[PDB]
């Protein structure tokens, strides 16, 4: 790649370094050879200024208001794709056609189901356990349940995860409120058997909602992955060491738990307000927010919410824009999803990114284990004592 | 901090970055307001050149063969401290008088059981299921059954997983071979109630052996931690984004599973070898290796396993030195502890180190999350179809 | 059932014996079992032939 940089000192030698264009953003300035010339680490918590890795999986650009999944614009993408199509983006690279849909959406389908071991695993959780509590302690129990899984493996461990996830959060939800599981259905879609999977009771028949199905298929689809990050790192670093993917999401999932997340910031938010709002007034681009500020309106409308407190939401609306995790909050709560599910959902989406990002890293040809740096600053060389001199 | 260096490049205008020196090792070039100048990144895979942080707890140098916890060398501490003296050490900063250790030693006796809630817990896993799937899973679990528990909270769930960790390990082993769980004992040793733990079965009672216990105890003192590495800096990324404790060491450990280790690779060598070995050789400094050849001769000795298969191992130390990894395979193989418990151990031993790096993380008034970057060489904007144009 | 991890089948009382068994074996709780007459003479004569 073109062009080429200097380091410079005081009375240390100077060193050249290598920078590397990319399809879109930002150069990188190479500084793989920067230790072995000048005996020196780059400081940088939080890696904010360092470049992990090379991708080709999602660009993101705050400023020119950019999210692109393999080249496609998230709204654009969104209006022409579902969640599993957007999924197959993400891991295949391009979008499929009719013929190659049917197959993928398919093989996920038949592999949704929970092992029944895996069901009577989850009896051994406490009933006052926290639903992500036990969503992380599950996924992170994979390997113990699904150990027969070269690249085909890769394909297995990939349709699993995908396919049980939905199935492992709604059987953490029914736990933690004491209903029976209930079982996925093949002829209903990705949202759709979810929905169900969280909310169809023994006592009547389940009524699907495909109003609400888009909602929470679009929802999906806007947090599918979100390039490099805390969680993402996590997974890569820890599959870097060669780590099971199983083992990496569990560890990515661990990572996206965090203390509440950003849904549930706002819309503790709104919960705390009436319809004024006049006092609270007084007190006081996103491509995603768009279609979400559309999603919120039909699912608002359909329930026939428009008279209920949640349009102190709307009416704060029109009185520093209202970001996706605005919409988001509203819908999820209209959806009937408790606030302790908010992050369920979004390990549920994020998921597939992960895996992408594991395979990625796995497919890299200069995939070697991670080794950060620090700097040094505790104690220097001494001796210890006896512990009797102590 | 003292000194500066200049970034210079061709066309774009130079940026002035700030050096840091520490206590020992290599100086470090802040770059966190390098993106903010120059628009740039750093292109650093594996992080092999970035300081992620500063740290006061362990330093490594292998040219000058330097391994030091909190400015103690290794091979000095080991002579003057055992296990949890060094725990005490790694978390506290200083070594503990008689008086100190005596209620440290007695504060994790008293949280070494496991609730029996979670011991029926493990009951959910197959009987065919690997010890370290099984531990990970366990770990990753820990949250849904010790959820009460601000610097108290860290100091209760840092007692909690040093005490119940090789409790997990045991109970792990046992399910494995299908043999009960083995209760500790408050008058037994951190060592000795762990290889109680793990071999005492209810048919004869369990005699300690001093040597043995010695052994295992260096064992887990020379990987008590080991600074910056892919699980450790793990730990420390997914505790950024402010997830509970329990769960970065869950995340640590995850990545410490990998694929087997180095102390079982030495060893599988040496099982596909007789005692010539003459056709093996035709076929053909570490401060820790000295303890360690100490411990596997003493060890031998007391086993009087001098005739055994295992001299071609010493004979191999006869006639590219012998890492710690050589000596420490042998000696838990000596102890009857199986090769798929040995990344269980090694787990066992780097959780206090991992609980001191998230603690030192999470005091230091730079944690932010973490959030690496990319060098994106993905697909240019492109616009969706219509799936049936696809 | 329970060799492949998946929760057991109650019988039918308006199905015949070989209906009921190949829906017991085969029935997921993902989809309704349809019942193939051919397959269920085919499974009834194996019986017969093996009394």
């Amino acid at each position: 790649d073109v062009k080429a940089t200097l380091s410079f000192s005081d009375n240390s030698p100077s060193v050249e370094l290598p920078i590397y264009k990319g399809t879109m953003g930002p150069d990188v300035i190479d500084i793989r050879k920067l230790y072995g010339q000048t005996g020196k680490f780059t400081y940088d918590p939080g890696f904010m200024s360092t470049a992990s890795c090379n991708s080709a999986i999602t660009y993101i650009d705050g400023d020119k208001g950019e999210l692109l999944y393999r080249g496609y614009p998230i709204d654009n993408l969104a209006q022409n794709a579902d969640f599993l199509e957007s999924c197959y983006l993400l891991l295949k690279g391009e979008l499929p056609n009719a013929a190659q849909k049917k197959e993928f959406v398919a093989t996920v389908t038949k592999h949704t189901m929970v092992h029944e071991q895996m069901q009577f695993f989850f009896r051994g959780f406490r009933r006052d356990a926290h639903p992500m509590a036990i969503l992380v302690a599950a996924v992170g129990a994979l390997s113990a349940f699904y150990h027969d899984s070269d690249p085909r493996h890769r394909e297995v461990s990939a349709i699993r995860m995908i396919a049980k996830l939905p199935t492992l959060v709604a059987m953490a939800y029914k736990y933690s409120i004491g209903q029976p599981f209930v079982y996925p259905r093949n002829d209903l879609s990705y949202s759709a058997n979810f929905m169900r999977m969280m909310f169809a009771n023994p006592c009547e028949e389940y009524k699907v909602n495909d109003v609400l199905v888009r909602a929470l298929d679009r929802i999906l689809i806007l947090h599918a992955d979100h390039e490099q990050n805390a969680s993402t790192s996590t997974v890569r670093l820890a599959g870097s060491s060669g780590a099971n993917p199983f083992a990496c999401i569990a560890a990515g999932i661990a990572c996206l738990w965090g203390p509440g997340g950003a849904n549930e910031a706002a819309l503790n938010m709104l919960e705390q307000i009436g319809t004024p709002d006049n006092i609270p007034e007084f007190i006081k681009y996103d491509p995603r927010a768009k279609l979400m500020r559309e999603t919120c309106y039909e699912v608002l409308n359909e329930l026939g919410l428009h008279d209920d407190p949640l349009f102190k939401l709307a009416m704060q609306l029109e009185k520093l824009y209202p970001n996706v995790d605005f919409y988001s909050g509203i819908v999820q709560r209209a959806l009937g999803i408790p606030t302790s599910m908010f992050t369920c959902i979004f390990a549920m989406a994020r998921t597939v990114g992960w895996i992408a990002q594991w395979n990625e890293m796995i497919a890299d040809p200069e995939q070697k284990i991670g080794r950060p740096r620090q700097l040094f600053i505790g104690e220097t060389p001494r001796a210890a004592k006896p512990i009797d001199q102590r």
